[PDB]
């Protein structure tokens, strides 16, 4: 019996969850979670590109993540180099709880979960 942690940890399972999110027309939430998981495990030399891609694909070219304005300053301050990339790790925890509480319960009754 798979749980949400098992879904995200297996790449096959996670691709099926992402397909579900595209059917819910909200694949930017899993994509942003996937981007910060890359940044968390990446070589130090790809970090600059990865951070700029996170702030452009999300927060600029798309506007689907829910931070509003309080933490948005922290993002800009991490892009310039004052603060660190820990702001993205906290936003990833908030997006994880969102996927877990309001999208995973719908996912476990779809065939993208039940046939795994
Ligand atoms: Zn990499």
């Amino acid at each position: 019996i798979l749980q949400f942690e098992d879904i995200l940890a297996n790449t096959f399972y996670r691709e099926h969850f992402g397909m579900y999110m595209e059917r819910m027309d909200k694949r930017a939430l899993i994509s942003f979670w996937e981007s910060v998981e890359h940044l968390k495990n990446a070589n130090k030399n790809e970090i600059p590109q990865l951070v700029g891609e996170i702030y452009q694909n999300f927060f600029v070219e798309s506007k689907e993540i829910s931070v509003e304005k309080s933490l948005y300053k922290e993002i800009q301050q991490a892009l310039v180099g004052n603060k660190g990339i820990e702001v993205f790790y906290k936003i990833q925890e908030d997006v994880y709880e969102t996927l877990k509480d309001r999208y995973y319960p719908s996912f476990i009754v779809s065939d993208l979960y039940e046939k795994l």
